[PDB]
């Protein structure tokens, strides 16, 4: 349970964040984030730099959001990245084929006059749903006669719609690009300059936190399906022959909800085990995946999502490995963090696409395509040197995948530097072995959304106090919380800002970050505002703080709202143990007198 | 002078920055930042927040980089926001038509068969190059004659090529937008959920942090003119009747170099002033463009740009009022900061697009459209309500800038929701005063671009050694610099790797940017490594510092190699003030003893 409509209303209000364009009538899928969200974010990501990219000494790197065409055509994301759609014949309002489909089955299954066989054969439609190619889709179409869910007409046949931003570099129409849709891309073109900065040498990470993009069919579901979005994207490097990971032991006796693959099948439930157990058993594959499973879910949880509301749920075989950590909204189980295990073929494709080997080397202790000159030189003349060049780079995985449709077809197809080329019969197989080693490395991807992890943290933080009149609070971890302590003076009076100042003096000194309130009303009310955005602490300064002697402050709880008073030079110090979970607010109550005025 | 080749080599090998899709050819005005340049990027930024958005308390927002085409229309940006070009006729190679042409006088003025006279024409054509229109600068290419300068051939008449990177937001071609060119909008829009969150008063900030596009034609100079950026902008708005800054003693003092618009045209040199009496001689305009020109330049320096080749530049009246922040590079004065002073005729252009009033609210003490209903409603039947509530919000700048087209072509045509509308003489004005005051507030733009920001620290922190082979380092303040102390531990042994991990924690607690070396060499050159990414500390723990008691280690200065030797529990808090500008170097060396081994 959590009241999306009064949190969303507390969300709006304070500003945490917003419909992008709002005052324009607004744009589906982009959001503004205020003051007290953009706190909120940077706590996110700083916790996140220090967790990730601090503990595993990450090479972190920004590249460019624009990609020219050939980049995302190489890896694929030309062809294959797209979602089915489906238009209204009489408006052309566009739909995104999957979830009308599946609202309209499942609508369907829950009728009264249905029988239990039809159910079953909906059934198997759902749980088949993403193999379906264009025309399995269009015959499903007719075959349930879907229609419009607001104007009920007929439906075009459902059509790839590519969900990249398309654009153009340049003055020309001769460098068409796009908005990446991930960082992953920018990695792996600049892999030899990081295996280089690395010394050359195995295993390595490299991180980015950027921007990505999404042109969405139709994005609803607030923070949850975006157009333009921050991601947080790991590429751990390893040698196949490495899987292990030296720090995995750090991690091996958390407990988490594990939702694999198989009891997604058998319809089972998901289970929960200890990490090291799941890896000996083999349910999570190897330690390194099963290394960044384990710190993802501490991440995950320490910036406040619930354990009893996080699981990590394994792709089945039709979504090569990969584990995704869902945590359980109001929108139900959604994903936040994905974390792929596999081998890097986007290396290979790059390396076949610039000619460049990108490839690891490794020595060892002293331990093919087979083209005919003649015939591709008459075929291509002057352009038989760059067929043959492109030819003697292809790895072993595409000498196999073309070796197939040599046979099969008796062609396959390639494209070079200008452009495309016909190869048939002009090739051969060469075999035997010798000799340094070249490694194609294994990735491990875990990808942070950290939209949809923030918005996880606001429905699994988000509380009302008793009083009729609701008041609401985040339980933000101080970590994340938009600032730490709250400084609440009585007056402005120029004895009052002594000591206000000196205690965010001392309050930055101790690396605590704090705002002075210079709000109107009660106490109450005030700390209510500053509640109302979670604020993990409060500090508030009196008459008898200033007049009386020795000069004490009141500490106050966000969670609890109890309060102690305490000598106030040494406030800073306690709010930042507290903070920095050093102390317990009971280990503070245990040492200086209670306070409930 | 600054070795841009040597400087240019090292930033490309230890990787700074480099091209991106560097192995797809690359792609001009896009550059993917490295681990080194990611980290001072960082460091940048994070002195930047802490300097203003810390020290105003300013509001910080994060808006979309995709803005929907109508809020760029409102802005001018669509209509305005262009580079006129010139094709190739041969080949079609585009060209910025003002640098060509300023290329192909510059080059005619220094021929010697020229005459003096002619010479002072193309001056005069120079001095005025930015108020051609298309048909003068078609005039003017013409009568210069100006070919291709690569091919020499005849070139296409100029045209108007706008600089916004397009796209189509959503499946349909309904909402075409625009990858954002600035991020300024994005906080006008805003305006009202910021001015609420100010609890209605003025002055006040509002700050984004973010990237930018602008789709320049044929980019060269490196960072300096690129297609993608990170901007750091700042809105300062306030009440115009207030242009009074509190805190602008606190730069008073400083003393600028400071090139005034009338310098700029007397043919004058820029001069040194203290920023107090600028302001006082009206040089400078007033108190708040002043302290905000005044932080510029402390946050420029702090971040390691050279005061002699600072200059703050005055725009003529043909580039409302703003100063830019210059830096002199190997490019010569390039603009890194700008800062405008001018009222926000923004606010007022989206609030007659969108009906939505942007405007603050002052209450004093108790101190306009006429539209004829008929014919209105005759023309417009239904609509006619929408042309009344539109021109029952517009502003007496509006109101006037429309009288006067009123009166001239006797017409004036709006466009409102839907689409557009003529008004003829449906409409007069109205007089007389009564009455809380429409504040529509003043606006300082303080606008950061990072990059170049970037390049000159490069410039001028970009230093070589003495020996035969040129080692090079960057004179970085440790506030930027990568991070701020290299470890050079030199062995693995597990004696060594206490002293190295206390010494890690102890740097950590202390706030201390740190990274240890585990680096293939002589202590020397692992040093010239370090220093070559301009690393300011160095901390070398040898086996006197493991074995013998008290265990001292050597402290090493970036920039004089310099070295004292210190007890490596006390070292951490030096290596801090020494970062923090609490001690000198010289303070170190008058406390500690010396070390030459």
């Amino acid at each position: 349970i959590v009241d999306r409509a009064k949190m969303g209303d507390t969300l709006k209000r304070r500003f945490f964040y917003d419909q992008a364009f709002a005052i324009y009538g607004g744009v589906s899928g982009l959001y503004d984030f205020g003051p007290v969200g953009c706190a909120l974010k940077n706590n996110i990501i700083q916790t996140w730099r220090q967790h990730f990219i601090q503990e595993e000494q990450i090479l972190e790197i920004d590249c460019t959001m624009l990609t020219p065409e050939p980049v995302l055509k190489t890896s694929g994301h030309v062809d294959k990245f797209a979602d089915f759609m489906v238009k209204d014949v009489k408006n052309g309002e566009c739909f995104r084929a999957d979830h009308l489909l599946k609202a309209h089955l499942q609508k369907l299954m829950s009728d009264k006059k249905c029988s239990v066989e039809k159910k079953s054969e909906m059934e198997s439609v759902l749980a088949q749903l993403d193999n379906y190619g264009q025309q399995e889709l269009a015959d499903l179409f007719v075959n349930y006669n879907v229609k419009s869910p607001i104007t009920g007409n007929d439906l075009s046949p459902p059509v790839s719609f590519n969900l990249m931003f398309k654009t153009f570099i340049g003055p020309g129409g001769n460098m068409p690009g796009y908005l990446r849709p991930e960082t992953a891309q920018g990695i792996f073109l600049n892999f030899k300059r990081l295996l280089e900065f690395n010394q050359g040498k195995l295993p390595f990470a490299a991180a980015q936190i950027g921007n990505s993009f999404r042109n969405e069919i139709s994005p609803r579901s607030g923070l949850i399906r975006v157009r333009e979005f921050t991601m947080a994207e790991i590429e751990h490097f390893v040698d196949p022959s490495e899987k292990d990971h030296p720090k995995f032991q750090n991690v091996a006796d958390l407990h988490l909800y594990l939702y694999s693959a198989k009891a997604q099948v058998s319809g089972q439930s998901a289970r929960k085990m200890r990490l090291g157990d799941a890896v000996e058993q083999g349910v999570i594959n190897n330690t390194v995946l099963g290394y960044f499973i384990g710190r993802i879910y501490l991440y995950l949880t320490k910036v406040g999502i619930s354990p009893d509301k996080l699981r990590f749920r394994q792709h089945m075989e039709n979504e090569c490995d990969c584990w995704d950590a869902e945590s359980k909204t109001s929108y139900g189980w959604i994903e936040i963090v994905g974390c792929a295990d596999r081998s890097c073929y986007d290396l290979s494709c790059h390396a076949r696409a610039t000619k460049v080997p990108l490839v690891a080397e490794k020595p060892l202790k002293e331990p093919q395509f087979e083209p005919s000159k003649g015939a591709i030189g008459k075929a291509y003349k002057k352009d038989a040197k760059l067929v043959m060049e492109y030819l003697a780079i292809c790895d072993e995985c595409y000498i196999t995948e073309m070796e197939m449709l040599l046979n099969e077809k008796g062609e396959f197809t390639i494209e070079t530097e200008g452009k495309t080329f016909q190869l048939t019969k002009d090739m051969i197989n060469v075999k035997r072995f010798q000799k340094v080693e070249e490694v194609v490395p294994n990735v491990i991807e875990p990808s942070f959304g950290l939209g949809r992890i923030m918005y996880t943290v606001f429905e699994h933080t988000f509380h009302v106090r008793e009083g009729d009149e609701q008041r609401t609070f985040f339980s933000f971890p101080a970590v994340v919380a938009p600032f730490k302590c709250s400084v609440l003076p009585l007056s402005q009076n120029q004895e009052f800002m002594p000591f206000v100042k000196e205690l965010s003096e001392a309050l930055t000194r101790h690396g605590v970050s704090h705002k002075v309130d210079d709000s109107s009303g009660s106490i109450g009310r005030r700390y209510a505002r500053t509640d109302e955005i979670g604020v993990a602490f409060g500090v508030t300064i009196d008459f008898d703080t200033v007049n009386k002697t020795p000069h004490t402050a009141t500490l106050r709880d966000r969670d609890s709202m109890r309060q102690i008073r305490a000598e106030i030079s040494e406030l800073p110090s306690i709010v930042q143990d507290l903070a920095n979970g050093n102390i317990t607010w009971a280990d503070v109550e245990a040492r200086y007198p209670l306070f409930e005025g």
